[PDB]
């Protein structure tokens, strides 16, 4: 008899079935930070970690493997084999190619569809019932390539979107005022990044309108200047990407906000991406940032935001941009 | 008015003191791991991070703070001048150089003492009544280092020592048992990493001796290679530095375990790199870790663990190589 | 020697001093409640009960140190003598009377009045820099009571206020929408319970003011009768203490949110009880709950939300009354 | 259209099916302790309440719903109808009936048996896969009779057993020696309360055996009394019980230590009482508290403690006793 057998009796030959597990695709520093973040948080029961890179992946897993003893998500694996991945709730796609040194960045879409292609068909394969929660920049796009090829129903498949540029803006405004930003609430919405739309008429302290209280707000002459707030949600996030090469936490903590909200059912609202045809005058099949709510069965509902007719034309005009590169796309 | 003017009536204008305060230096893959880890456990209500390195420190700085929504850490600075660690309770440093292709190990600890005579003097200008941990390699030396350059009591010095190999070595028995490693006991002690020691007589579950069930455990002779499990608490920290280049989640995840001993004040007992002189007949100004009591005073008291001839041995024979070493070294 | 000094070696026997304390004096269900969510939420380093019932205090005490393996708060300590409180950082007070059956409101409030003048005394000398949190009802009152007694200045004597009140609303709101109550934003002003004030034009999700989708919202034409969230925030107070007898754990958690604001230095924003003198046009020395900035020194600004002409009408008439009943209070 | 429907667009009509629930049967003082606990864990997405007295029920119930803003459990419901119950992974009871002055206990062991009698198969009606976990005393009794009504097999049916016996002990080792109970590991067996087994061999700091240092360790003639740490885990229980008229912390806490293993799917070790038979000369069916690995399928092994002579008599006689009053009562 074993030193096992002699220490511990056995009474079940169990069915190891995961009951709460995460997988996430592509394991650089935002793919690791969703991971950590995940793990902090004990949303999962099991994580599973996919990429490419057969070295880095293994060591990556090792990493956290050796971190058990202070946490409590009891099984993490690895693997470029989507079997690691099987009955995954939640899988998060963080995977993309490396922008080459000189090139544009319009480059990469194209190398992160053909990425995709690879990826999403085996995360349906062995998960046919996840959420997709999808990452990848350029993340609108990426998430409508994403439910096109999985052919989920679009409650199922998620862009992280602006979560990550609303709490930026959150913590912009925190600054101005001294209030800490989860008592700060504003709402970006759109597109991620440079295109982002700022709702001013939502941006309050305590259900103080502050557009309200300064009617000039979000206008060029706010002798304040208050646009710059979401200027800065756009710029910093270059600055960060310039400063230290890349981000990686916000959005590993943005992410986890995200998971947590899905896998505990709590019915939060998120301005996360979805798809969005049939509102705006939009009449195409895009992803764009809308206050959603989020659960079990992904995005179940989202809130009817009242726009400004400008808020609303640009709106439309990026599902126009958004349309027009993704019928240039080759799935 | 201004907009915050209208908006937030200030009853009080007084200089905010900093209360539970933590300084990480040194914000590369370790340090930063220390930061989100210490971050996500609420373990302080100020964070302040040093480099020497501009940048990436404003960048991971800033990173850090897009993610404040998501956090309840409100104070997140960082500089090159020390200025901006006044009022730590606890000062973690992960600051080191890069160790050159060809350099000798000799080398390189010369070039992290040089490094860490401009940090501890000015760790301890700003924050006199800190906690130091120490967590850059060679960890063993450099504490003793720290602790001769600071001035501090010993009870104020540690390493982080074995921690982070005890919490492998759980790992890798609860691997075998099919146990959490929570549940899962025992020590490795002396030096981190190459020549740590297990102490066979104290692995355990519910408190179950396994050496007393399985005589052989720690032998040559043993049959099911229990010493396989302390060979890979060695092996894979090398497999993992060679697989991803660096280790980062499992020490962040250790560090984070120390500081919460400390900062609140627990007193647990942890693996970590102490004053030994007095012990095991080590006569000589050296740090290896022994299970230490942690908490708002350092390392208050030491458990005196029963060694075997062959263990004390070990030990001795680490503090006579470290000592050999520290003093050619050049303060 | 003892079996202790054959396990541990002693290095520091120096006087441990409180660092992140909270006193509960009152353990009835209330303060109980406080206690366990405090500890539950690792908000203290220490907690310390009073009560005059002794053998109650005691067995509430040692019942929390035996689930002390289940938590991490290191010393929980209990007496009737204050110097077990000495050095908090936060005292919460839930001491009262019962009232008897046919005794009157306004004898009642005496009654805790005199219980007030041998506590707050006794709270100041052992602690003079804590901070106060008055939950005993009536609490507007009572916060004004332990205002005078203590001579603190006002940033510091802080009543439970509305946030509980706030809270009822938020879960009502968010029955009535399908929404997690983290997302439904409204606010409850003024008294605790019986009068206080839905502020309807701050009732908004994702920024989206209920006000100007639903005009009617806050109307008694409301065909939808949304006054009734706020009736049901008064009516189900009385409703859970004629089922249950009190309540408890709502107030518990509700005085935990403010103890973590206050703990851990967050400045957000909750409507607590603060003195109200100089807005609306009240000129009595009356605390009422307005939204608050919460942090390490209490209360150290408010904000001004922009009122009705009723809503404020309302206010000043709780003023009035407040200060009726409290310039006939025997101090 | 209504309001919500102005504000909401509706994507799913939803399956509102439970992912992680749990249910507790019985909210006196003890299940309310274990659903505060289990709630402020975030271990359930779903709780459910069950007892008999309706209106206690239902205030309970509407108590812990007006804290949902800070918790993280999205639905709790409750009612006499288990209905409510379906689809628990997770049942905890915690029912039984009121000590009438002057009677014995002994009288007490039908009148609960007759309470399971009807709760257990409505608990199997509509949770046939759940755990049962037995918290009602007499526990190991109770544990029994809930196995057989059930039918579950031995590994969905767990008693509390000793879990809060061993953490009192644990508490207590750490008092004497200065030491965090995380810290001091030692193990209290068998029946839980009076006739408990403190084993003696397992009691350690940092893989330290205490027997070994002290070998008059757990004797009577031992100078420093270390038997009296056992005494006072059975006195300390009664007196808590004299003092405040009840326990209901501590369990509540341990009983979600438990259900924090079981949901997470931790294999964690902890003593709890299972089916014994086939052990320690044991021929019959009774429950005893061994060391249990706890997942999500219940109890799937245990661990084969090494016991005195002594120590093995008194669970085979303990064993003899529970069969002896197991025999007399009805089904
Ligand atoms: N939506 C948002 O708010 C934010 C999104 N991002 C985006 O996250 C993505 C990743 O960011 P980083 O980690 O910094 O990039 P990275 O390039 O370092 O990591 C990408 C990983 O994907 C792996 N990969 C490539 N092809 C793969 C394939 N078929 N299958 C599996 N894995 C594959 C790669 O090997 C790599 O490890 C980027 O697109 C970035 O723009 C970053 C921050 C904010
Ligand atoms: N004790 C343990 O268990 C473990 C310790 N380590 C050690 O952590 C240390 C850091 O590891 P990595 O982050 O991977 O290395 P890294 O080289 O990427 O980071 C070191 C940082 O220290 C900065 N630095 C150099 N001189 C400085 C000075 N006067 N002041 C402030 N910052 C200065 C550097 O700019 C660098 O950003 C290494 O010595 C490593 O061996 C790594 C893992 C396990
Ligand atoms: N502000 C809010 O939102 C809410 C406030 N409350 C109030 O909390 C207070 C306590 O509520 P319960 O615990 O249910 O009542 P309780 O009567 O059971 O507890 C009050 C405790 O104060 C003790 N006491 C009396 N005089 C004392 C003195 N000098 N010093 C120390 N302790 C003394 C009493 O022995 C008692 O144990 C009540 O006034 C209640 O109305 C209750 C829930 C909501
Ligand atoms: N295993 C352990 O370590 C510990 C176990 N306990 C035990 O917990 C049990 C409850 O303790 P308390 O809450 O203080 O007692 P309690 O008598 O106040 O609560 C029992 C509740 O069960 C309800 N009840 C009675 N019959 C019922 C039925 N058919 N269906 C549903 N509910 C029913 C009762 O109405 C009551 O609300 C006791 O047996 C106690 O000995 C208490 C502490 C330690
Ligand atoms: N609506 S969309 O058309 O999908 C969409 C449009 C634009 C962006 C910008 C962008 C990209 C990105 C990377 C590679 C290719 C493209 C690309 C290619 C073709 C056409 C358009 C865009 C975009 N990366 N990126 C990052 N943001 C962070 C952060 O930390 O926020 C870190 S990199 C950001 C947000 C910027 C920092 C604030 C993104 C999406
Ligand atoms: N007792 S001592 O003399 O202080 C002491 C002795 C030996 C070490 C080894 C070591 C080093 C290291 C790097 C550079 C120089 C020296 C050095 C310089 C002079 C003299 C001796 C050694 C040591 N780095 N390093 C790491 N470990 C990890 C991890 O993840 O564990 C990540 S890098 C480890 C632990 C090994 C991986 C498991 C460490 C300390
Ligand atoms: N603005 S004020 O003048 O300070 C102020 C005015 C009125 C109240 C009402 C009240 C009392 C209470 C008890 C005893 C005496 C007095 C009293 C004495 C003198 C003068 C006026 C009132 C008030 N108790 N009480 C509770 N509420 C809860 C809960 O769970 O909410 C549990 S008991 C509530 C809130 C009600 C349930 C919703 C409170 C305060
Ligand atoms: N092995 S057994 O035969 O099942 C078993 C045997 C003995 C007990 C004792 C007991 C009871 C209890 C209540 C009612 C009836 C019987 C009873 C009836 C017939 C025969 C035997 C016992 C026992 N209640 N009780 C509590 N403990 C706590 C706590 O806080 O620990 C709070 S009440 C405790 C533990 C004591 C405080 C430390 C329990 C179980």
């Amino acid at each position: 008899a074993t030193l096992k057998d002699q220490l511990i009796y056995n009474l079940l030959k169990e069915e190891q079935t995961p009951q709460n597990k995460i997988t996430v695709v592509g394991v650089g520093a935002v793919g690791m930070a969703c991971a950590i973040s995940i793990l902090m948080k004990d949303l999962a029961d099991e994580l599973a970690l996919v990429d490419v890179i057969e070295d880095k992946l293994k060591g990556e897993m090792m990493d956290l493997q050796h971190g058990s003893l202070f946490l409590r998500t009891p099984k993490i694996v690895s693997g470029k084999d989507y079997n690691v991945t099987a009955n995954s709730k939640l899988v998060i796609i963080t995977a993309g190619a490396r922008q080459q040194e000189g090139e544009s960045r319009l480059n990469l879409v194209q190398r992160n569809v053909n990425i995709f292609k690879f990826i999403i068909p085996n995360v349906v394969k062995y998960s046919p019932n996840c959420k997709l929660l999808i990452v990848s920049n350029p993340v609108d796009i990426l998430t409508y390539v994403a439910w096109k090829i999985s052919g989920f129903p679009k409650n199922r498949v998620i862009g992280s979107g602006c979560n990550l540029d609303s709490a930026r803006f959150r913590y912009l405004m925190g600054e101005r005022l001294g209030v800490h930003p989860l008592s700060c609430h504003g709402w970006v919405l759109g597109e991620h990044g440079d295109s982002s739309v700022p709702v001013w008429s939502g941006m309050n302290v305590a259900g103080v309108s502050l557009k309200t209280l300064h009617p000039d707000l979000g206008t060029d002459k706010d002798k304040e200047q208050w646009k710059e707030v979401h200027k800065q949600v756009v710029e910093s996030a270059y600055e960060v990407i310039k400063l230290k090469g890349y981000t990686s936490w916000a959005i590993g903590l943005s992410v986890a906000d995200l998971a947590e909200s899905i896998m505990k059912n709590l019915r939060r609202v998120h301005p996360v991406s979805t798809m969005i045809k049939g509102l705006y005058g939009i009449k195409d099949d895009v992803f764009l940032s809308v206050p959603c709510i989020l659960g079990q069965n992904g995005i179940s509902d989202l809130v009817k935001v009242t726009l400004t007719s400008e808020e609303e034309a640009r709106l439309k005009k990026s599902a126009d941009t958004l349309w027009g590169i993704q019928k240039e796309l080759q799935f």
